[PDB]
Formats: structure tokens, C-alpha cells, sequence
């Protein structure tokens, strides 16, 4: 959610 969902989109982008 917090960093999990955040970092997820980071590397994904």
C-alpha cells in the first residue's frame, strides 16, 4: 500500500 504500492509504480514507470 504505502511504500509497497508506491515503490511498485516507481520501478514500473
Amino acid at each position: 500500500a504505502a511504500a509497497x504500492a508506491r515503490a511498485a509504480r516507481a520501478a514500473r514507470a
